């Protein structure tokens, strides 16, 4: 028959297991993924060249099997405290004004529309940095656009329903122990996310100071009644409906812990305590000006309404 040489596998290595070069019917090779960080889907990656010259998995397959890299790892912004190395490793900066996202994948950023939306219609490149606390710092990992899908639902300066945008980055990113994605929620993730269960917000956005954050902080927070979200913001000068069931919401009746301006397209983030992976939530989106005050809750995006969109775009691009 003879099936040829194989393809190769992104993030894994293709090897003979007949003899160096053996291709021929009945042959066997063998894909690996490296497990540490990255995790083979699909298969157990043995494949045996069939009759009719595909290579074949035991599941009868003709497609290569897939390295997804590890995701929700940690080490592990109003009324917060300084982050440590590896704490946030999915946490993007993005450099407009300064705004935030979280790895996906190896290759892919999760952000806020409104915090990318000049930048793509500007048809200017984002400059991308991962694997630094310092937002100022010269050393980090730098990435680049290739390109950025804003929601088509999103309205810019007319709302933030939809507050939504996905970057494939030019090039993967090399996981290591500082930089590694965030995971996207399952369908039972909503259990980790009631009314009082907590959240994380992490980001260089606005401190109680009322400057930026040189450092990444973060801060815990708890999700808010949406009925109690969308009466905080039911009055001048916020439009009819500015809560909508695309949002939820965060932070204290009294006040004192919150995301702010500047902390926009990072990632709401919980714990799933029984796969013991951190997952997003929450993009944080809007709020009002001042930050931190009783009751005026931040807003973030909720992601789980999104899953079929991120999934629509990552599987086609
Ligand atoms: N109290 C609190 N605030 C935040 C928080 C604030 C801002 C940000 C970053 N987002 C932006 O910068 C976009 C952005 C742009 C404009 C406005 N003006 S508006 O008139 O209020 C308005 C709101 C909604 C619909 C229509 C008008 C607000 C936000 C993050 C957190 C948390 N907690």
């Amino acid at each position: 028959v003879d099936c040829g040489p194989p393809d190769d596998l992104p993030s894994g290595r293709v090897e003979y297991i007949t003899g160096p070069g053996v291709t021929t019917y009945k042959a066997v090779i063998q894909y690996s993924c490296e497990e540490t960080f990255y995790t083979m889907k699909v298969n157990d990656g043995k494949y045996v060249c069939e009759a009719d010259g595909f290579w074949t998995s035991s599941k009868g397959e003709k497609s290569l099997p897939v390295c997804e890299p590890v995701c929700g790892l940690s080490a592990r912004i109003y009324g917060g405290q300084k982050a440590k190395p590896g704490d946030f490793p999915w946490q993007v900066l993005i450099l407009g004004t300064t705004a935030a996202g979280a790895l996906l994948y190896d290759n892919w950023v999760l952000t806020a529309a409104h915090a990318v939306y000049e930048q793509k219609h500007d048809a200017s490149a984002l400059d991308i940095r991962m694997g630094t606390l310092k937002r100022l710092s010269p050393h980090y990992t730098q990435a680049w656009s290739e390109a950025v899908f804003i929601h088509e639902g999103y309205t810019h300066d007319a709302g933030f329903d939809n507050d939504i945008a996905l970057i494939k980055l030019n090039n993967k990113v090399v996981i290591n122990s500082n930089i590694t994605p965030i995971c996207l929620p399952r369908k039972e993730a909503e259990s980790f996310m009631r009314t009082d269960d907590i959240g994380t917000a992490s980001g260089w956005g606005l401190t109680q100071r009322g400057f930026l954050a040189r450092n990444l902080m973060y801060v815990d927070i708890p999700i808010v009644d949406h009925q109690k979200c969308t009466a905080a913001y039911e009055k001048p000068p916020y439009p009819r409906g500015s809560v909508t069931a695309n949002m939820l919401c965060a932070g204290l009746e009294s006040g004192g812990k919150d995301s702010c301006r500047g902390d926009s397209g990072g990632a709401l983030v919980f714990l799933d305590s029984e796969t013991e992976r951190w997952f997003v939530g929450g993009i944080v989106s809007w709020g009002s000006m001042n930050c931190g005050e009783a009751g005026q809750y931040g807003v973030y995006t909720k992601v789980i309404n999104y899953i079929p969109w991120i999934e629509n775009i990552i599987s086609d691009f």
